[PDB]
């Protein structure tokens, strides 16, 4: 009965010349996200929500860019290590919900693939992982296609 | 004890010649929100939070903005159908919290009416529904009054 | 006791010259500070709104329109009092600060300690996270700082 909630936010710039990787899925698009590794905005937000629910700080405190252990680590490896640390701190994950905000491309065809990657990385049943997607109605840098945002919420319980 | 959390986000442009309908309340104003449905940004954010908590996808999955049957749709009717599907998936709603962010008009006079509408639609008492209203402190497209944003959080439990 | 409730909070304040930068009750050296009627502590405000939201007590604007000169930790303490008054116990708080500058990492642990003391919580039930905005929008240009918060309470 010792439930805890966590919330996560991430954003990355979207420009020509890089791949678009969201939720572990490479998506064909004229632009891609800029960041240290694969720049997976959705997995970063979920990771931060999980560290937050466990009150373990955040993704920057756990996985520094200079650390040799995570030099070439992609964001799924980081999500899996996050989950291991959350479990070791005594918490079981109960569910994850999230939103991707991107003016383009359409993300609906890729939701089930993202959910399957996230559930596998968290060792969760598929029906405890949700990903939602929407545009920003052409408003702001998101609406002009200059960035993509992800939001995440996670519920855990201390066991 | 099988609790789940969900989160929701929505935004719509503020334009001339549209009803301003937020939380089911038709608010007197020279502009209104632009969308395929009645464009109720607050009810959409809450709908997304509820679908997300039940791991049922999102409002685009259940009520496509491409579908003619939803042109001008009453978003309270959509919220009620969302709650019906969430119940059909086995979940009871425990509470909803939300934020509306707008430069104008003043929303304080309308918040209690919005809360009562949401509570009615979700078959909740008033004390389990909360609506918060704020400005964006003059920043960004929200500060310039180009759109209105809503955020939502929901807790459900699988019975 | 299984009557859990969640709340969510959002705040943003402009960064302006000639004012202290106070976030999570920590005074951070910086050329600018946050603009507000209070000390404009955007993180404490977001947490405050999340707590009012979880207890279904409305929001800051309704509670804190005898507080004319109060700093935001006093308001967070008052918020926690009202949450308790309504029969709720706070179970945990999580939050994110979005600021392009300055670096907040050295100050996070003090913010967490401040929030924990104000809410009468142990450290392991309070969390503060910090991000830039990748140089995007008004946050990325350093025109404001945003905070987000989530809170879990239970009605006893
Ligand atoms: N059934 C339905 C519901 C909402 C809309 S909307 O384009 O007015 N608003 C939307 C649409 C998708 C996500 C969020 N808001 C159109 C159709
Ligand atoms: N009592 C009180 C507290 C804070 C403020 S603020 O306008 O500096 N910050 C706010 C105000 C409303 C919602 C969020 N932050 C004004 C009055
Ligand atoms: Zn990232
Ligand atoms: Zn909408
Ligand atoms: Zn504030």
């Amino acid at each position: 009965m010792d439930f805890r909630i966590g919330q996560g936010y991430d954003v990355h710039q979207l420009v020509p010349g890089r791949p678009l990787i969201i939720g572990g899925v490479t998506i064909p698009y004229e632009r891609g996200l800029l960041g240290h590794s694969d720049a997976d905005v959705l997995l970063h937000a979920i990771t931060d929500a999980l560290f937050g629910a466990a009150a373990l700080g955040d993704i920057g405190r756990h996985f520094s860019d200079t650390d040799p252990r995570f030099k070439g680590a992609d964001s799924r490896a980081l999500l899996r290590e996050c989950a291991s640390r959350v479990a070791q701190a005594g918490f079981a994950i109960r569910n994850v919900d999230s939103t991707i905000i991107a003016q383009a491309p359409k993300l609906a065809p890729h939701i089930d693939a993202m959910r399957a990657n996230i559930a596998a990385d968290l060792d969760l049943p598929l029906d405890r992982v949700n990903v939602k997607a929407k545009t920003n109605e052409k408003l702001g840098y998101l609406g002009r296609g200059e960035g993509i945002e992800a939001q995440a919420a996670a519920l855990v319980v201390r066991e």
